[PDB]
């Protein structure tokens, strides 16, 4: 039987093959973030030595050594969050999610086994209960019902856990989405922010040629 | 002498100040790097985790899985290009730049020392000269040929402060621009990606076509 097969199939699948392999996704995921602080952290050092330029370079191109400093600890800072998000909105709340799940599929199975078991019954005591032809007629039309009525639950059974299953996919995606959009943010603010440097940098790196004016000023000044 | 003054500041800058300012950049810049190439690398083995779903799950959500996976993938790859170009075009070219600099103002200095003091020898003889012969405007006009050589100077020594700067901005920008390119791949892939979530979880709740179809099949 295909309806019962699937169901098995399916039952076997949330209770031993999906567990572990979702859990190495969280494993991954937790490796991920914790590289990704690091990369920020890493990040903050490199703005604060740009920072320390300005100690004994002022102008306009220490103001652009600021700028680019202050960009780089902005977005630095932003990474930071968006690993924390990915260990809030997804790692802690799927862990959870991969036990609670594990737990619900034994319930299910053990329901499965219940109800197939007591179907398996009052058909053999229906069955045992066995003459004129409006005797063996009635006897006939209610062994077939109940038979209408196990494979009714066959079905309904297949529906449960296929619904079972997609559902705890799409909270996976669901849950990951957050790391996702908050990705898509930090990439946007950083498009934002270098493109305001690079323009800034092209001005300075057009005038390396020219004195400032307040030294030309002290030059004619001199006499 | 405000013109002198900014000179030997500059100089000195250059000289003392600057090149152990730089090396840090450049410290802590390897050190982004590395941290970048660590997590592009903790990156492949997510999306490895995440192929490895489809083994055991496949229909829409398996294609899910494998799609999430092959973007992951993508940018953590760019990832590591990235890391890259801060290091070939950053790092390695401008650790040679605080190299090269140095010697510049070192050459620099010796001759600012040798045509300053030989300019005085000259000054002083000169007014020594006329002294004994009115007993003069070249004299006036020397020592305006001193505020040139000095004004020059001052020029020279800023304007080498100028394209020092200059040229760090510039390979520095080499990274800004690949940063930049990541970041629009990633807003590209990853709105795909949300895309085809949102078809998913809305379909949670209905079970597939193939289902139903063997369902009514058992019932024949």
């Amino acid at each position: 039987n295909p309806v019962i097969e699937i169901t098995l199939k399916t039952i076997n699948n949330l209770k031993v093959n999906s567990p572990p392999l979702f859990t190495e996704v969280i494993k991954a995921a937790n490796k991920y973030q914790q590289q990704a602080q690091a990369l920020s952290q890493a990040g903050l050092v490199l703005a604060d030595t740009l920072t320390r330029l300005t100690i004994h370079n002022g102008g306009d191109f220490g103001e652009g050594f600021k700028k680019l400093a202050d960009a780089i600890k902005d977005l630095e800072n932003r990474r930071d969050d968006v690993a924390k998000v990915l260990l809030n909105e997804f790692i802690t709340p799927n862990k959870q999610a991969i036990e609670d799940d594990q737990k619900a599929i034994a319930t299910f199975e053990k329901n499965y086994k219940k109800d197939r078991d007591q179907m398996r019954q009052d058909i053999l005591k229906l069955e045992a209960k066995t003459t004129t032809p409006e005797v063996l007629k009635q006897q006939i039309t209610e062994l077939n019902d109940k038979i209408k009525e196990s494979e009714q639950l066959n079905a309904n059974k297949l529906r449960d856990v296929v619904l079972m299953e997609r559902r705890k996919h799409a909270t996976f995606l669901s849950q990951f989405n957050q790391f996702l959009e908050k990705e898509i943010e930090l990439s946007a603010d950083t498009m934002s922010k270098f493109s305001t440097n690079l323009n800034t940098h092209r001005d300075l790196i057009n005038s390396q040629s020219q004195l400032p004016l307040e030294m030309e000023s002290m030059i004619s000044k001199q006499e």
